[PDB]
């Protein structure tokens, strides 16, 4: 069954006719958003009983990286959709999944996120949470990297307790309407690539948030991470989210520079070169990327099946979540290093007159690549993978890890 | 999802370690050793059950060679190419010949040894000829190199070009012969770097007779399957995905036995302010940097033994089939290749002074091992092949090297 | 005597404060080049007899890649300028260097190129009073918007005394014929105006012209004195990768040190003393240091050679093999210094498109190209393992 | 006059005759040691008019790399003598200098370290120092890595004082002669790489140093390695002779391995290539190792111009010193890197054969070069050199920085 694949092919097909033109202005790709929930994917993790279309996560990858390789920006969107779906699904109750579930089907929600890239101790985060009667919250704060934050039906907002009789300190998690009154979403992105994420700053003034809308009470993602119970999948899930985008970009690249080599690139008659495509060095620079990029996806491929097989179990074991971790995170390193490499060198195979016309905009790839792998320092995650291998220590379950 | 192959192969494996580092440094035949796969039963992975093998399936197969080549390279290199050989076998001989050949390896033990399918020259430059009798046996002259494996053979797989030939000289000519054929002389001449019992020397024909019913095909009829990327083609990206699991084995096993002399020498450099090696943020990296890429090599080979198994089961392949296998198999290989060099001389740096310092230590030995098989046939050739492939849509031309 | 470089560092000061702004609308950076022409520097290598500041190669490379670590567009015409003047000096008369050299220190002589960069057919028809009309298009000419002369290369056609032979003539840019297209619009390098200029009937007059049809073919076949161009030339753009390289560095560590967070899970309290960081920067800076170093080597040698009456196909291939080595070693640092800083600086860094640090990987990306270090190396290959110099070009 | 580097290319020519059998059986290479000894090329920093050859550091530096290039242990042996000699000379006294210089002269000293390479803090290293009547001190203890410690004529020792009325924990520096009663060569260097340096073990026992024997007074190399004093020189110096060794040994490879390419041009069977020589990544692999090592062997020698420059002065400032501590880290760093890249990877230029036939011998450059690169670790040189650029922090004046 390839429907929904076919589905994601033909939305990046689409894509790549208007991405360099969309993504020099920056700003909100609304049709493309609006094409996406048109084209039923955003379901793609809710059951066939409420609506949705009932797939799966290796399904999920696939659609990602495919977006990703025409436009990085709708991929990181798309994906960061499905990063914020795992984490309500991992804590909602069941009347919540009853409710927003089928909703999400028929007003085709596309999720935004605010945020879940805090790189600080709880104590210190942007956003706090002070207690409202019946049960509520008020949000107050400004919160930067709030991905997807334009143009969103909710938001998956977090902050930290404050003023709270039953526990200062406690992160809090909510699905929220992003018109919501005091919900500003600033608009202040202006990156060097992701430049159509909309992953600015949004500032909350006086915020209410219901309990119906809170996911778990405050604290248990902490506990579920630290304990290692099923929401502690949430940070493998997501990172092989990136890992995907990465690879997605990496192939969208080698398949541009590819085209241009054979239609553009003129041979260094000097060297006795008939046919730039008939060069040893240029050859060597596809080989070589080609080579890494199969393995890398392949690998991607195995890891995703795992995530699978492990989403399906009730419980799983820290020496599970742990392997998994290990394993999204060699795939992540691998297609980071992959992706930045390749943005660039392989300029050295298409000639001087790839750069020369900035119109070409080849370096949107290379743009798009170095600005999400910071999203976390890749030299952490080489860290979790030395740790564990060396010294068998499993990396401690976070936002990040 | 059954285990007991691979419980086998790492039980096999566990006792090549005790030994290898003495093992090697002598070279010659490790006759024990390959007498313990005999009596294991994994020679016979791949023939049926209905002909008295395990009828198991090449990722098996794969996994096994990884395993064993992670505690002896030398071992895991025999292993391996015994179902290189095999697969020639099973891919040009008749229905008739396997009928008896199978169940004679299973009965007498066989392991299989190579005369040599690594020749490194235009078929009009081989020394070995075949000059053919009037039965239709061919008699055998000339000396080949590099045949690995080729001592304690039960079987030589034989390749020989025709000469003085009515029918066409210059043919490529193959057959199973036994290995004390008369005129057969295995000539113990191997004193390498690495690989170091993999018995890689010469053997000598002199005028050996190879009869009609050891002859693998017609003459000539590997050139044509490889010219039409028919099934029997099939036997490069075999073969080049056991050297790539060679490599996965020996980066693994190097790994592995860095990470145990960094726990248990863990001392750290003073000016570092560390009090443990294994807390040092440039150990961890570098075994960080390599274990992740050896979990994606390994990963993504699974992916390529998979297809071998579903075009090995299939009654034809085609060209397209073939040729993206070939160029999924040399990609593997070309990481394997880089990550296993890099690994297995950068690793000394996570362990520090006294890992070189002690000979008897016998680190080196993964590097030597890894930097002596690489070499092959070059890396450099298997990138452009893949290159050629993705901007040019041109697979590569199916040879005993591609 | 420091004074030129101390002139040349107080220009990339007052350079690095416009630049972010100037480069991105790309066109001609016209008050910078005017303040390069006021400085003096235009005339580092011109003698003082003839009015300049009789100065070295050495510093003229040092000055490259300090104008290039603030400005990389300003570098780069800087050092044009002085392959442009390379040329001359080489081919030109002691009569034609009589009287352009002290006229380009009285005017503040900004020299653009037209074009030094397979095979080529811009044309030169031969007039009978020895002057030469010049048609075609060129393209990458780079310097070519505000140049007080062009250093222009053509081919003779309709020549009864062989066609297909290079001429090469300095000429004014505003000559009747000449067409700046001002069509340069690049990913890096972008106020450069390397675009393209059209020749429709241009006369190139006896005593423009530098030597005669054909010498700089017979000169690199040679191996000869004039060859020489080319590794000053190669050495000129390895000036600008190392310059680049040290202005990224030192931007990097500027922002790591005033706005780098550490990361939450590091367990470090600063980014400064983050170990991979520190590892970024080390690794980098180090291999700065090393390149850095053997390019003042190099730099020695080609005044050496400048200042003899002959030089040998020896000499000239030994300088360079060394000169393609520099250049092999500082494409390859700065094109993965430019991308990897990122790394030690954080998520910031490009999620503010307005820091503008991309622009030393724009820049390096685009120049690097120039010709493909592919062959540089096959260059450096070739003598090494076979003793063969590289053929002398344009390139090599 | 190039007397000098004459006399060290042809003491390296004969050295190549042999290295192979010689490094296998590992222990003293003494027949060429002495040939060292007659060459006079030991006293090369020693004043004519003390009966040495009054040449200089950038002299010194080149003899170590081109002896290096065809036997890494002698060119090791040679460099530490060097290492050795510095020490000396930085501390010796005019007294000693009268004495001790002509006898090296006529007794041809080769010096050898026992040692200057303690990787431990000073209260925990193994040799003791203590008190003696009439000014000596009695030397206990054993310590590893003795450099050259093996056919030495005088030993350059360290130990830390104990038992000490005028302080404890106090490094003392002596040249001793070898035959000193107590001192025990134990003869067990055993090693990958670098097999006849004799680098083992050395034991104390009882052994007398007399007050005409000691470099300086007990702490004075503390004192003045804190004061950037000359002395403080003695790292750069000794930093950068290992440099040498390690772009010796690139040299060499890279040289040995051509004449193979040169000799054995068979072409891969399908390279369609007439000869290896013109395969272009064969050419490729040579050009740039080659290319990278004219880079590093220019930048050595400009480093090396200026170890000159300072070892004439009288005095030199912390930034000078420690400008120079950065270079040569750079330089050693890159060094490193290239070496042990260098020395595995012109196998693939070479082909198989180059490994199938044990004798050929090729492995040696690596396992010289992975061998004595491990000395302090690269790593730490790279986090120096770091902090020095990002921090504008010199490194602390040590026996490894
Ligand atoms: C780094 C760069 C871009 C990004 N968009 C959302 C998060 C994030 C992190
Ligand atoms: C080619 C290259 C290296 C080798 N080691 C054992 C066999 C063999 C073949
Ligand atoms: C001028 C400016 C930039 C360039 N990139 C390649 C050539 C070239 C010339
Ligand atoms: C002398 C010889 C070899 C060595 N390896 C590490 C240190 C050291 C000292």
């Amino acid at each position: 069954d390839h429907r929904a694949l076919d589905v994601a092919t033909e939305l990046a097909k689409t894509f790549r006719v208007t991405v360099r033109e969309r993504e020099r202005a920056g700003g909100t790709p609304k049709a493309e958003r609006d094409a996406i929930r048109r084209s039923g994917l955003l379901t793609l993790l809710i059951s066939k009983e409420r609506g949705g279309l009932g797939e799966s996560w290796p399904t999920v990858y696939e659609a990602i990286a495919e977006i990703a390789s025409a436009d990085a920006s709708l991929g990181h969107l798309f994906g960061y959709h499905f990063s914020n779906f795992a984490y309500v699904d991992l804590f909602a109750s069941p009347e919540q999944k009853a409710r927003w579930y089928p909703q999400a089907v028929r007003e085709r929600w596309f999720l935004g996120n605010a945020s879940s890239e805090n790189n600080a101790h709880v104590l210190d985060w942007r956003v706090t949470a002070t207690p409202l009667p019946d049960g509520s919250y008020e949000i107050n704060g400004t919160k930067a990297f709030c991905s997807g934050s334009a143009d969103a039906d909710r938001l998956l907002v977090f902050a930290v307790t404050s003023r709270d009789p039953n526990g200062d300190g406690r992160i809090v998690a909510a699905l929220i309407p992003s018109d919501r009154a005091g919900v500003q979403v600033n608009g202040d992105w202006d990156s060097l690539g992701m430049r159509q994420t909309d992953s600015g700053s949004v500032t909350f003034s006086g915020v209410v948030v219901y309990p119906d809308e809170l996911l778990g009470t405050p604290g248990q993602v902490t506990d579920a991470f630290a304990s290692g119970s099923k929401p502690s999948l949430w940070t493998p899930i997501t990172q092989l989210i990136f890992t995907h985008l990465y690879l997605g970009i990496a192939r969208g690249a080698l398949e541009e520079a590819a085209h241009y080599s054979r239609s553009h690139s003129r041979p260094f008659t000097l060297a006795g070169v008939e046919k730039a495509t008939e060069d040893p060095y240029v050859l060597a620079i596809y080989g070589e990327f080609a080579a890494q990029l199969q393995v890398a996806e392949a690998g991607a491929r195995e890891v995703a099946l795992r995530v699978q097989e492990l989403w399906e179990r009730n419980h799983v074991t820290p020496e599970q979540r742990g392997q998994l971790m290990v394993q999204v995170a060699s795939a992540k390193i691998v297609a980071t290093r992959l992706v930045i490499e390749l943005t660039s060198r392989l300029y050295e195979a298409m000639g001087a007159r790839a750069a020369a016309s900035r119109q070409f905009g080849f370096d949107r790839f290379w743009r798009d690549a170095r600005t999400h792998t910071l999203h976390d320092p890749v030299a952490y995650k080489i860290r979790e993978v030395g740790n564990w291998f060396l010294n068998h220590r499993f990396p401690t379950p976070s936002f990040y890890s």
